[PDB]
């Protein structure tokens, strides 16, 4: 029986937006450290990091490509 | 036969490196068209691309990940 390459991604954008939801700071300190990976510092992030926030979709279109590196 | 050229990576790592001195503008609106992808604002992302510009080193790896989706080894 298929494996969908659909089916992969649904199956990691499930878990990914569960987590959004049930710990969603947790996820907020994800992109800090990817952020902060590239010397720049709390200051310079700080307000990326809250726009995502605001934006859920956008949030987790970017766990999915910078943080899991996947794609649509 | 077995395989050894200089891989993506390597050749990427050189073009990302000389844009950035050549055409360092054209490189940092790169950037903010990436973070704009994702609803990111001027006001919010402009302090970002203006701390990578003070860090060559940092601005390259930054650009290798978000621009063309590689990862730094080791
Ligand atoms: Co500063
Ligand atoms: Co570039
Ligand atoms: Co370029
Ligand atoms: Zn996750
Ligand atoms: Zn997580
Ligand atoms: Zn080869
Ligand atoms: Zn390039």
């Amino acid at each position: 029986g298929s494996h969908s390459e659909a089916d992969n991604y649904a199956r990691e954008l499930k878990r990914e937006q569960e987590e959004i939801i049930r710990v969603p700071d947790t996820e907020a300190a994800e992109v800090a450290e990817i952020l902060a990976r590239y010397g720049i510092e709390p200051h310079e992030y700080g307000p990326v990091v809250n726009a995502l926030r605001k934006k859920p979709q956008a949030w987790l279109d970017f766990m999915m490509k910078f943080e899991l590196g996947l794609e649509k």
